[PDB]
């Protein structure tokens, strides 16, 4: 199980999701802006994308 796409980073989230829906078809997707505060639950369906101002993926997504 591949669970991270350091390859995403600097992508747009619609480019972002067509490889991410690849891997991990049933993902549950969501994006926030870089920098947003999360919890430390582990939620195996989740993939969050946290994007910048020019709603580019900045950081490394993974499941969780």
């Amino acid at each position: 199980m591949k669970t991270e796409w350091p390859e995403l980073v600097g992508k747009a989230v619609a480019a972002a999701k067509k490889v991410i829906l690849q891997d991990k078809p049933e993902a549950q997707i969501i994006v926030l802006p870089v920098g947003t505060i999360v919890t430390m639950e582990y939620r195996i369906d989740r993939v969050r994308l946290f994007v910048d101002k020019l709603d580019n993926i900045a950081q490394v997504p993974r499941v969780g």
